[PDB]
C-alpha cells in the first residue's frame, strides 16, 4: 500500500516456500519440539500437562507472568520485572514500541536494510524516516559520523537490530556507546531489536544495558529455538513501559496461556537452550565457511555466529532472477538480496538440519558452475 | 498519543482488575480448561499430548492449518477455505484488516461507540473517520439515513461490530441488507468484528454472507470460551485475501503452534461448545433480567443474548466517579459508561460464574440504595 509497503520477505516466502526441496531460506535456529524441551530442561512432562490442563484459558496474564517478567530480566544487568513487557513475539514487541510512541511528524533515524518492521512501521504512521546505510566496507556496519550528520535537534528515535538481518553483524559495546553519545545529544530513544544474541566472543551489551532510553526487543523464537509460541518482550525505562502498557488492545491484548507456560520453561532453563544452540550455530557456521573459501563465485562478511548470513554472488544477473532459477532447477530456497535492497546478495539461513544445509550447499555450487 | 489515543477500557482495566473483589467487567463468558475441552469434545488427552509433543514448535501453520481453514469456512455459507486467514485474536485480525488496507486521506465510517480499534485505528493511518452514532431510543441501533448524508463518493470502508461492544445489539438481516445496498453504491468495504455471535432467535448472517465485499472477523474468545489460545480469523473476498498475506509479518508472521492445535479441536467440536455457553448466558441473563427490572435506578436495551450490557444508571454523578466508589467501597468492577463516550451508563459483563454475578448484583443494589 501507500504508506506501508507489503513485507517483502514474507511476500518471496508466501509465494515460494512450498516450491522448497532444500529450504536454506529461514533465519531461525533448528526448532525445539515439547518433548526436547522437557529432556533438556529436565522436567516431568506429566506434571507439566497437569499443570496446564487444569488451567484457565482466559486472557491470563496480560503483562506476561511473574516468572516470566523475573527470569527476562535476569537476562540483563540492572532490569527489573516491572520493566518487562510480554508480547506475541518481537514481531509484536516492535509493533508496539512504534505504533505507541511514534506520532505523525516526528523524525526517525534506521538502520539500513534492516528488519523491514523498523522503517516502514515509523513511515506508516507518518514519520519523517532517514536511512542510516550499513557498509559492506565496514564489515556492514554503519558510519556514526553519518548518524551526527541524519540526526536532528528533535529526533524522536533511532531503529537498530542488533545482531542486524540480513547480515548477521554486530555492534559492540565500544560501538553502541558512541551510538547512544549521539543519541543522548537530543534525549532520542533506541529501539534495538536484539533477536539476535551473538554465540561470539564480542562484548555485545543491550541497548537497555548502556542507555536509559534504550528499548530492547527480544524474544524466544531466533536465539531460543521457540517461534511457535508466539513469545517476546520489550524491555524499557519505567516511563515508556507505563506508556506501552494503555496501547496493547490495539494489536494483541496478550500473549497465549500456553505460550507464556512454556516461555516460564525455557527461560527458567535458558542456559541449556543456549548450550544446544550454540553447537548447532557454530558445527554449521564451520560447514557454510569452508563452502564459501571453497567456491569461488561467493564470499561474505561472516556473521557475528548467529543464524543469519549475506552471501555475495559474483553474477552479473538480478538475484530475484537467480533466487527463481535455483528453486525451479534444484530446488534450493534462499531470499534474493533485491528483496533487502542490496542486490548481488542473497540471505542464507545457515543453522536448519545440517544435512539440508549441506545439500542445499551441493546444488547450489552445482548451479553455480554453469556461470563460470 | 496523538494520532493514537490510549485505549479506554484497557487503561481502566490495567488501573482496578487487581482491586477487582467481584469482577463483573470482563465481557466473555467463563473460560474453558483444556480437561473441560477434552470432556465436552470426547477426547482422549494422552492423545492430544502426545501429537502436541512431537510437533516442532517452529513458525507451523503460517496461516492456520488445514483443518482450522476448513472448519472455519463451514460456519458461514458460501465461503472457501482459501478465504480464511488465521490471526492472534479477533484483535489481530482487525489490526491486519486496517492497517492493511487503510491509506492516508481515505475516508471511513465506523459506528460509535464501538470496539476502540474500529475507528481509532483508522484515524492513527490517517484516514477522515466519520462517526455513524448509536441511537438508545433505536434499539442502540444507528440511523441507515445518517449513514446516507456521511458516505461519500469514495468512501473506502464502513467499519461495524455485530453484535456491538458494549451494546449486546444486534444488526439483523434485513437491517444489513440495506446497509450493504448503501456500501455498494460506492464500493465501500464492510468490516464487521463479529465476536458476538447473538444466541436470539434473530437472522443475524455474517457481513460476508450478504456482500461481497464484506470483511468478517471473528475469533474463539468471546462466543468460544478460549481466550487464552489467542485465535481469530478474517474472512473476505479472494482478492482481500490477497492482500492481508502480505502484511502479518508486520504485526504477528503467525499465531501459535498449540494455539492452533486447540483451535482445530474446538471448531471441530464447536456445537457443543455452543450448547455449553447458551445454558450460561440464558441462566445468566435471566438473573441480571430480573434484577433490573427489580432496581428502580437502573435500566436498559436487553442484549441480543450476547455477553455484554450497557446498564444505565439513574443517578446524577460521573460514572468513573460512580464505578470507582462502587469498586473502593464494595469490590465490584463495571466499566463506566464515559470510557465509551456515553456517561450515565456502565457496561456489565453477565457470563461470569453466576456466583460473582449474583454477589456483585446484590453489592451494586446495596451501593445503589446511598442514592434514593
Amino acid at each position: 500500500g501507500m504508506k506501508l509497503p507489503r513485507f517483502g520477505v514474507e511476500e518471496w516466502l508466501n509465494v515460494h516456500e512450498n516450491s522448497a526441496i532444500y529450504d536454506i531460506a529461514g533465519v531461525s535456529i533448528s526448532s525445539l519440539t515439547l518433548e526436547e524441551l522437557f529432556a533438556l530442561s529436565g522436567t516431568n512432562p506429566e506434571d507439566f500437562y497437569k499443570k496446564l490442563q487444569g488451567t484457565k484459558l482466559n486472557y491470563g496474564w496480560i503483562e506476561g507472568s511473574p516468572a516470566f517478567k523475573k527470569s527476562v530480566s535476569q537476562l540483563y544487568t540492572g532490569v527489573k520485572p516491572e520493566q518487562i513487557l510480554q508480547t506475541n513475539g518481537a514481531t509484536g514487541a516492535n509493533l508496539l514500541v512504534l505504533y505507541s510512541l511514534i506520532e505523525p511528524g516526528d523524525h526517525v533515524i534506521s538502520l539500513y536494510p534492516t528488519y523491514q518492521q523498523l522503517y516502514d512501521i515509523p513511515k506508516s504512521l507518518g514519520a519523517e524516516v532517514d536511512l542510516w546505510q550499513i557498509e559492506e566496507e565496514n564489515g556492514w556496519l554503519p558510519d556514526l559520523e553519518k548518524l551526527r550528520q541524519l540526526i536532528r535537534p528533535t529526533t524522536k528515535m533511532i531503529c537498530i537490530n542488533n545482531a542486524n538481518n540480513p547480515t548477521g553483524a554486530v555492534m559492540d559495546r565500544t560501538y553502541l556507546e558512541e551510538l547512544v553519545e549521539i543519541a543522548s545529544e537530543v534525549g532520542a530513544y533506541i529501539l534495538s531489536d536484539e533477536v539476535y544474541r551473538s554465540f561470539s566472543e564480542l562484548d555485545v551489551p543491550s541497548i537497555i544495558e548502556v542507555y536509559d532510553k534504550g528499548i530492547a526487543v527480544n524474544s524466544l523464537s531466533k536465539t531460543y529455538s521457540l517461534p511457535g509460541i508466539r513469545i517476546g518482550w520489550v524491555a524499557a525505562n519505567h516511563q515508556v513501559t507505563d506508556i506501552l502498557r494503555d496501547y496493547r488492545d490495539y494489536t494483541m491484548i496478550c500473549a497465549g496461556v500456553f505460550d507464556d507456560l512454556v516461555a516460564q520453561l525455557a527461560l527458567a532453563h535458558y542456559q541449556e537452550i543456549l548450550e544446544r544452540n550454540r553447537h548447532i550455530l557454530e558445527e554449521n557456521l564451520a560447514i557454510l565457511d569452508q563452502w564459501i573459501e571453497e567456491e569461488p563465485l561467493v564470499s561474505y562478511i561472516r556473521p557475528a555466529v548467529v543464524s543469519t548470513s549475506f552471501v555475495k554472488i559474483a553474477v552479473d544477473m538480478p538475484m530475484e532472477d537467480f533466487c527463481l532459477q535455483l528453486l525451479q532447477e534444484h530446488g534450493v530456497l534462499l531470499v534474493p538480496g533485491n528483496r533487502f535492497e542490496r542486490d548481488g546478495y542473497v540471505r542464507l539461513g545457515f543453522a536448519c538440519e545440517q544435512e539440508t544445509l549441506i545439500k542445499g550447499l551441493e546444488k547450489l555450487s552445482q548451479f553455480l558452475r554453469r556461470f563460470d
